[PDB]
């Protein structure tokens, strides 16, 4: 319905604005971009799914998230390559990691404080009922 798209609009209006906060924060610039396979040239080998900032963005728009969980799927995503594809006691890896963790943490935080329960809900409802 217009009731339900309106709803989907919503959810992708406050999932750019959650995005948009985590990409200006300067801890989190390594996972605004893809990663360069000129400079890491096995990454697109390990890591099977790569995800970044800028593509959670492009999801948005193309409407591949009509849920809360879709989009903090992906974020999980974001973190979960950066901790396989960076394992190693080094201080390089150890602040990667440190951050992806960072990244994590503050998307769910923020959606705990400033998503609605009960709108949440009604997403998670149209969305089954497709
Ligand atoms: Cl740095």
């Amino acid at each position: 319905s217009m009731q339900e798209e309106d709803t989907f609009r919503e959810l992708r209006i406050f999932l750019r604005n959650v995005t948009h906060r985590l990409a200006i924060d300067k801890r989190f610039r390594v996972f605004t971009k893809p990663v360069d396979p000129d400079e890491v040239p096995d990454y697109v080998t390990v890591i099977k799914q790569p995800m970044d900032l800028s593509s959670v963005i492009s999801k948005i728009d193309l409407h591949k998230y009509l849920t809360v969980k879709d989009y903090l799927r992906d974020i999980d995503l974001i973190c979960s390559n950066a901790l396989e594809y960076n394992p190693d006691r080094d201080p390089g890896d150890r602040l990667i990691r440190h951050r992806a963790c960072a990244l994590r943490d503050t998307a769910y935080a923020i959606i705990k404080e400033e998503l609605d329960e009960d709108f949440e809900q009604l997403c998670e409802e149209i969305q089954e009922s497709r």
